[PDB]
């Protein structure tokens, strides 16, 4: 199949911003789909030295085949640019849905969860780590379902993710591992009970002051199922937390009880429960 070209497309409204990527939604003339665009500067990854980063991305994406990623359908450059076409998961960032309706019920966060457990799974049985995860990472698809993107900054078995969802090890001993994700994906689950994350503060020299003390506390409310796997995902020590392989893996993080009733082989081809 030839490569695609600019003209190719009728674009329209920018979908995300960061320091070295736009991405625009964008429709394909000749058969009318619509894609996400992520648009690179050739020019400004190279005086940033990113290029490690813009290759990584390429090549961590070919080798996902998962419906809770973002794939990855065609590449080309002009002059300037470069450009990816992504999977427009129409309905955007997750956190978008928790700052709307505040909190999760048990049942949104246990479905959620689970997509996100299953995700990881499938990630980590790659040997690569996210490193990046959090609510504005991870998308939601038409139909609801998860879409995780961002992987410039993943590790494929120097960077350091947001603030919030920093785990220890990259603040200590600077090292990132699998359970580096779990860390986040705990934080990721409190968030969705609390309506917050668990380490909050000012500015992020006092954020990673709190997460190397572990100093955080469970609201009243949290469903107590919920917050006994969150303490042990939420464990200093990266070698106990409930999922890494020295603690023998996603059997027993699947296996906890608050996700007794969730049937982990079709996620995605289940009806995700409404949001409200
Ligand atoms: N860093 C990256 O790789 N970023 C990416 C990659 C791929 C990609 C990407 C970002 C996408 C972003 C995106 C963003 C949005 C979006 C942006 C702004 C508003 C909305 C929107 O109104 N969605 C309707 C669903 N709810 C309605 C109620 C409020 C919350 C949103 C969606 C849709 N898709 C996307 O679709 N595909």
């Amino acid at each position: 199949p030839r490569k695609k070209r600019p003209e190719d497309f009728k674009f329209g409204k920018i979908l995300g911003e960061g320091s070295f990527s736009t991405v625009v939604l964008a429709r394909e003339l000749a058969t009318s789909r619509e894609y996400a665009i992520k648009i690179l500067e050739k020019r400004h990854i190279i005086k940033e030295n990113k290029v490690p980063y813009v290759t990584r991305e390429r090549d961590v994406m070919s080798r996902l085949d998962h419906p809770f990623f973002v794939k990855l359908y065609f590449t080309f450059q002009d002059d300037e640019k470069l450009y990816f076409g992504l999977s427009y998961a129409k309905n955007g960032e997750l956190l978008k849905y928790i700052r709307k309706i505040g909190s999760f019920d048990e049942t949104c966060t246990r479905f959620y969860t689970a997509e996100i457990v299953s995700a990881l799974e499938y990630l980590h049985g790659k040997g690569i780590i996210h490193r990046d995860l959090k609510p504005e990472n991870i998308l939601l698809n038409e139909d609801m379902h998860i879409q995780i993107t961002d992987f410039g900054t993943a590790k494929v078995l120097s960077f350091v993710g947001t603030a919030q969802y920093v785990s220890p090890e990259l603040l200590t001993e600077k090292s990132a591992c699998k359970s580096s994700d779990l860390w986040a994906l705990g934080c990721i689950i409190y968030q969705l009970v609390a309506g917050l994350p668990p380490f909050r503060a000012g500015n992020e020299y006092l954020i990673f002051q709190k997460i190397i003390k572990l100093e955080y506390d469970f609201p009243e409310k949290f469903f107590p199922k919920a917050r006994d796997l969150v303490e042990k995902l939420l464990v200093l020590d990266a070698t106990k937390r409930l999922g890494c392989e020295e603690m023998e893996g996603y059997g027993p993080l699947k296996a906890h009880p608050f996700f007794e009733s969730v049937t982990w082989e079709n996620l995605h081809q289940q009806t995700p429960p409404k949001l409200t």
